[PDB]
């Protein structure tokens, strides 16, 4: 059985070998069992400074989200995350703005939405549009890590053609894409 909450699935994977793209964060995830694991209701974190995988500086970057981490990582001098669930959209048109250092790659339903494929002090990207077919819950997955120096990670999605743009968090975020009464 696997827990019900509004977020996604989240780990944390942290190395002492260079993370440089997207494969390099991947292949990490594949190599081991996650060195933490959390919630990601609330998926707007950092910025901060002097590398996510050191002392309490991933706590801090994960914010409201921390208080559900499973252990608190050791050092390591790069890492990341992998998220993974269901949002709530209705059918019709989006595209995510995402701020971010290091790189990023965000899918739904099986498809890249929005990607950033190598490393890069902070910079926010607006990223074409994308179509949703069938209202519901949509299965999402997201990476982003950091090669060290400073770390944020905000991607935003637009419902409106880029007028206005919303965080992804527990008001339509599904562990498991059942409806969350917490
Ligand atoms: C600390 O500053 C950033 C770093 O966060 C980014 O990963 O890579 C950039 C270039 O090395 C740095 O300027
Ligand atoms: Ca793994
Ligand atoms: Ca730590
Ligand atoms: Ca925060
Ligand atoms: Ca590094
Ligand atoms: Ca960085």
């Amino acid at each position: 059985p696997d827990s019900l909450f509004a977020g996604l699935v989240g780990e944390y994977y942290g190395t002492n070998s260079q993370l440089n793209n997207i494969s390099d964060f991947r292949a990490l995830v594949d190599s081991k069992e996650a060195d933490a694991t959390f919630e990601a209701a609330n998926i707007s974190y950092g910025r901060g400074s002097s590398d996510v995988a050191k002392g309490t500086h991933l706590q801090e970057f994960l914010g409201s989200d921390a208080s559900t981490l499973s252990t608190d990582p050791g050092d390591n001098t790069d890492g990341g995350i992998y998220l993974q669930g269901y949002v709530y959209l209705e059918a019709g048109t989006y595209n995510f703005k995402v701020t971010a250092d290091d790189g990023y790659e965000i899918t739904i339903n099986g498809n890249p939405v929005a990607t950033v494929d190598n490393n890069q002090s902070v910079y926010t990207v607006t990223h074409a549009s994308f179509t949703i077919s069938e209202s519901g819950y949509q299965a999402i997955d997201m990476i982003w890590w950091d090669q060290g120096g400073d770390y944020v990670f905000q991607p935003t999605l637009s419902a409106d053609g880029g007028s206005t743009y919303f965080v992804l968090d527990s008001a339509i975020l599904s562990s498991t894409g059942e409806t969350p009464y917490t």
